[PDB]
């Protein structure tokens, strides 16, 4: 699924990442477009043989298991595939245990690189919330 800015935020935010570890919607938003351009089935891979998946592009050496990324973990517990639902669940409550371990949203590098100390507020302006 494709999804619209304004539609993203308010899935988003009733998922609970409205200031989420201090992360205001704005930056959530803004990460999905840059990493996957609001696709779900978004997949790409990696110079080291792991993949990334889905709306936020939650990479196989760490947080899922697609069956290929030999020594890697899955810190998520759950397949890789259930990341590229129509339903963002699975990516909302991984991305919530990837942006709780110390690095905040750095782990996102579309997040550091375009998104990160830019007016975020942006993305969500006009949005019925
Ligand atoms: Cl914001
Ligand atoms: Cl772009
Ligand atoms: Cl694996
Ligand atoms: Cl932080
Ligand atoms: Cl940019
Ligand atoms: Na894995």
């Amino acid at each position: 699924k494709v999804f619209g800015r304004c539609e993203l935020a308010a899935a988003m935010k009733r998922h609970g990442l409205d200031n989420y570890r201090g992360y205001s919607l704005g930056n959530w938003v803004c990460a999905a477009k840059f990493e996957s351009n609001f696709n779900t089935q978004a997949t790409n891979r990696n110079t080291d043989g792991s993949t990334d998946y889905g709306i936020l592009q939650i990479n196989s050496r760490w947080w899922c298991n697609d069956g290929r990324t030999p020594g890697s973990r899955n810190l998520c517990n759950i397949p890789c595939s259930a990341l590229l639902s129509s339903d963002i669940t699975a990516s909302v409550n991984c991305a919530k245990k990837i942006v709780s371990d110390g690095n905040g949203m750095n782990a996102w590098v579309a997040w550091r690189n375009r998104c990160k100390g830019t007016d975020v507020q942006a993305w969500i302006r006009g949005c019925r919330l």
